[PDB]
């Protein structure tokens, strides 16, 4: 249910479109508010991280950002 730009593959998505990615989500899951610089990657770096690596980022909502990632990634070929 995503901004526009954000309707691609995550692996293409920019830097800019993952900090959209953690606006549009702290709105959608009401969610802690974390700095929407938390992830400096572009989408590419940001598959790299494990589940771990998204709660050192995001104390408060890093397993449930890594999660919404996993659901995201159900929903292209």
């Amino acid at each position: 249910r995503l901004p526009a730009h954000l309707r691609l593959q995550p692996i293409y998505w920019s830097r800019d479109d993952v900090a959209q990615w953690l606006k549009w989500a702290e709105n959608e899951f009401s969610l802690s508010p974390i700095d929407s610089n938390t992830f400096e990657m572009n989408g590419k770096a940001l598959l790299l991280l494990t589940k771990e690596d998204f709660r050192y980022r995001s104390p408060h909502s890093g397993d449930e950002l890594y999660e919404l990632l996993q659901h995201i990634l159900k929903q292209r070929e």
